[PDB]
DNA sequence: TGCATTTACGGGAAACTG
DNA sequence: TGCATTTACGGGAAACTG
DNA sequence: TGCATTTACGGGAAACTG
DNA sequence: TGCATTTACGGGAAACTG
């Protein structure tokens, strides 16, 4: 809340009030170095036409004077230089790592407008002590003795002002809007070849002599030296418009910003590479988009730069799942220090920690979340009976790796799943009516309930396509639990022709020539079909009316 | 062959970077065959180093040099260690 | 304002190259 | 010879312009 | 060949700097 | 203010040179 903001705050205001005073030092020094200028310039040639002393003390304080003043501006200078080391090393960097956060999910990122304050009054204050520090410069330009405060304080102060104001600027140029490819919005740094995509760049220092000054460029793979070193580095080009303008107008709101659109990427083919194919790394190599500036003014020459986050560049989005799975694991394990290696040699995650991103996934698509008992499914599936929240996945068994006896990676499994829900389930699973993650064990053991008559929903295992299913009890007449009954899982082929819930209304089981069952009545732990599922039924000389329907023997 | 610092200030030594002293470093050798119609640049490099003060070091370093000559192939991983593996 | 036409992209399959 | 990646095209929907 | 003298390094502790 | 690293020096042993 209001901890640490509270005091960033009282220390800016500190400094704000710090300079007012300066300045009122200044015009009370402007004023008593032209009084003893009026009563010297008289009494200095004065014969032309009770002892006082008013030109020995009295002058005293045109040293004195300007001895406080030179002092003040100083420990105004020690304080801002904490007040920015603070801002910009604690204020900016944790609102950056909340960003690569909100990138995989999670939490969102309050705006920038708070940091944009602080930036911009620790700038408009070191604006104002630069031109102190020239008024400063002009009254040594008018009268200068033996000792005077401000000569042998004139370079240092000078140099330490522009030193802060640099630094100060330089910090300020950030990305606000991480590259994303419109069409697919939750995954925002994955790239295709050939599609266009977007960025913006934020200033925080929301200065008026800045419109119209800075003209932003967009570079690719600047000072990437993996491409000398690393074997088969692509190589690709930028094709929208790069040069844009920053200003002030379009961003609401002031927000010296620039959103460029319309960026694309294509392959420079020059064989060059010869794409070996057998070099180290796949289509997980990371990359990186650069931007650079330079704000030219009087006096002052400053050089800005940044760079977006490691990006992942693709060809086909029958690619991008994998790909994703990349911009996982890095954004997870890392602190922004652009390891464009990290995969040569990528660590392992604490599975304490990948549940919470596992459940992100399904949280940002949807509108709920893994909860927990579906979590212990799917930790114990990538670590073994003891799933301690400490144990170690190594990026391997999540993403490259056939599961214990299946042909596919464990997270090209829910894949799948996912995107079965995005076109198939949303409101089956807004509204809770799937288990989804359960094993092939504690499904029986959860079913020596009721009416022989209870299903759950499903998530089949065994699938690589992501298909759901369902699971029911009978009586066998032994005294007991049946063998239960599952059915072969619903992909979406089958989903394409005819909904999910609509199969489950009719669902039959046959014979020769006797009437049809319907065992389906009650869903987990007592509710009738019909009130679960009720609401997302479809609808209820002369064609007759025929329907698709689901049946077994 | 000896190392000496080159004392410049210029890092100044930044006691909250990266990595303490498991960075590794690395010797590089080059030289050229030169003859009539020929000529010819070559050029290798050492294994990974690392580079001490004081054999109070030397344990820790030791522990460097054994993760990586353990998990690695050649890649001249520099990096290794800001993102070191299990 | 509405309709015709063009565009941009997703996705599947074949073509490429190591 | 097989697998990894890219390219090509069809369809569908959105965008554009008269 | 043997002895004197100097050298190089290991190790401990204090000094440095962030 | 504390911790990380470097530097400084003493001792011991080896090397060097007459």
């Amino acid at each position: 809340m209001l901890d640490k903001q509270k005091e960033l705050d009282s220390k800016v205001r500190n400094v704000k009030d710090k300079v007012m005073c300066i300045e009122h030092e200044i015009k009370s020094l402007e004023d008593l170095q032209d009084e003893y200028d009026f009563k010297c310039k008289t009494l200095q040639n004065r014969e032309h036409e009770q002892e006082q002393l008013l030109l020995k003390k009295m002058y005293l304080m045109l040293d004195n004077k300007r001895k406080e003043v030179v002092h003040k501006i100083i420990e105004l200078l020690n304080v801002t230089e904490l007040t920015q080391n603070a801002l910009i090393n604690d204020e900016l960097v944790e609102w950056k790592r909340r960003q690569q956060s909100a990138c995989i999910g999670g939490p969102p990122n309050a705006c920038l407008d708070q940091l944009q304050n602080w930036f911009t009054i620790v700038a408009e204050s070191l604006q104002q002590v630069r031109q102190q520090l020239k008024k400063l410069e002009e009254l040594e330009q008018k009268y200068t003795y033996e000792h005077d405060p401000i000569t042998k304080n004139k370079q240092v102060l000078w140099d330490r002002t522009f030193s802060l104001f640099q630094q100060l600027i330089q910090s300020s140029f950030v990305v606000e809007r991480q590259p994303c490819m419109p069409t697919h919005p939750q995954r925002p740094l994955v790239l295709k070849t050939g599609v266009q995509f977007t960025v913006k760049l934020r200033l925080l220092v929301k200065l008026q002599e800045l419109n119209y000054n800075l003209k932003v460029k967009v570079l690719f793979d600047k000072d990437v030296n993996e491409r000398n070193t690393v074997k088969g580095f692509r190589k690709f080009n930028i094709l929208g418009t790069h040069t844009k303008v920053m200003n002030m107008e379009e961003s609401t709101n002031g927000s010296l910003a620039a959103e460029f659109r319309h960026l694309q990427l294509k392959e420079q083919k020059n064989a060059g590479t010869r794409t070996n194919e057998g070099p180290l790394i796949v289509t997980e190599e990371l990359h990186s988009l650069s931007f650079e500036t330079q704000l030219c003014q009087p006096g002052l020459v400053i050089d800005l730069e940044t760079t977006s986050l490691p990006v992942v560049v693709i060809s086909n989005v029958s690619q991008l799942p994998s790909g994703w799975a990349s911009i996982l694991w890095y954004n997870m394990l890392v602190a922004e220090p652009r390891n464009l290696s990290f995969f040569l040699t990528p660590p392992c995650a604490r599975w304490a920690q990948l549940s919470e991103v596992l459940s992100w996934q399904f949280s940002s698509v949807t509108k709920r979340g893994l909860n927990v008992d579906q979590l212990n499914m799917l930790g114990e599936k990538l670590l073994g009976p003891n799933a301690s929240p400490d144990g170690l996945i190594p990026w391997t068994r999540f993403c490259k790796e056939n599961i214990n006896d299946k042909n596919f990676p464990f997270w090209l499994w829910i894949e799948s799943i996912l995107e079965l829900i995005k076109k198939h389930l949303l409101p089956l699973w807004n509204d809770g009516c799937i288990m989804g993650f359960i094993s092939k064990e504690r499904e029986r053991a959860l079913l020596k309930d009721q009416q022989p008559g209870t299903f759950l929903l499903r998530f089949s295992e065994s699938s690589r396509e992501g298909a759901i299913t369902f699971t029911w009890v009978e009586r066998s007449q032994n005294g007991g639990e049946p063998d239960f009954h599952a059915v072969e899982p619903y992909t979406k082929k089958e989903l394409s022709a005819v909904t999910f819930p609509d199969i489950i209304r009719n669902y039959k089981v046959m014979a020769a020539e006797n009437i049809p069952e319907n065992p389906l009545k009650y869903l987990y732990p007592n509710i009738d079909k019909d009130h679960a599922f009720g609401k997302y039924y479809s609808r209820p000389t002369g064609y007759i009316k025929t329907e698709l329907i689901s049946v077994s023997e």
